[PDB]
């Protein structure tokens, strides 16, 4: 339709295409000053049936353009009232490519590395892929602040159920575990995320690299010690130890990420 107004409307009309015309010449003029950040959330993470924790054009991301010389608190603040949640409930993990390239999320002091600049952490990457890390709708209602995080001894393992009946990879979460923690210990938490009976025998792996995944034959050691290179993004990969495994097309995880990479 043909524009109609009254002269108070349509000067505010004006007033408003020239303010939108005039960010946006500042904004052309000022993008070499300005940088992409791609946040990802954990519900893109289930779902996902490839290596790592999402397929690269898959995944859907809330996209930031932040200034380069801007303090990662400074970022921190301006998510965590566009988000919708408090900076006590949120922590970013930023998606770092590994030497096997893989891209999986890597350890950043929220606290200590605040006031450090948005382009030094990146390390002058365009875009930055973060990924966002927040307490369940249920728990963080109910007062609950994320838990304590220690760089020194704490790691933060992601856990992938296989299912052979079913051909697929069941998302379970992360945790955050000390390095010093058993194997066997982390048993009852795989099984509870994954809907097992307590108990339930269970073949672990670890998703290293796509085509490499490697076997945890001993339980009764550390994570440390079962895991080569142990860092915060390393992948767990468990399935239940049942005989009727062995009828379906691919009875193994390792059977399952081999089948994958010769896709």
């Amino acid at each position: 339709l043909v524009p109609r107004g009254s002269p108070q409307q349509l000067v505010e009309r004006l007033q408003e295409e020239k303010r939108i015309e005039a960010q946006k010449r500042k904004e052309r003029q000022e993008a070499h000053l300005y940088m992409q950040v791609q946040i990802v959330a954990e519900d893109q993470f289930c779902g996902h049936q490839g290596n790592d924790m999402y397929d690269e054009e898959k995944v859907k991301y809330t996209v930031f353009k932040v200034l380069k010389n801007s303090s990662l608190a400074e970022f921190v603040q301006s998510l965590s009232q566009t988000m919708g949640f408090p900076q006590d409930q949120i922590r970013l993990w930023p998606m770092q490519a590994r030497s096997n390239g893989t891209k999986r999320p890597a350890m950043l002091d929220n606290e200590a590395d605040g006031n450090k600049t948005m382009i030094e952490l990146s390390d002058n990457e365009n875009p930055w892929t973060i990924f966002l890390e927040t307490v369940d709708p249920e728990l963080a209602a109910s007062g609950a602040t994320l838990p304590k995080f220690d760089k020194d001894h704490d790691v933060m393992l992601f856990l992938k159920m296989y299912d052979p009946k079913t051909r697929s990879l069941n998302y379970c979460g992360h945790i955050y575990t000390p390095i010093s923690c058993k194997i066997r210990d982390l048993l009852p938490v795989m099984c509870d995320r994954a809907g097992f009976i307590q108990d339930t025998s269970l073949i672990l792996y670890e998703e290293v690299k796509p085509n490499l995944t490697e076997r945890i034959q001993d339980y009764d050691v550390s994570l440390d010690k079962a895991l080569d290179e142990l860092m915060d993004g390393d992948i767990i990969v468990f399935q239940k130890d049942d005989p009727e495994n062995d009828n379906s097309e691919l009875p193994t995880a390792k059977e399952y990420f081999r089948d994958l990479y010769h896709r």
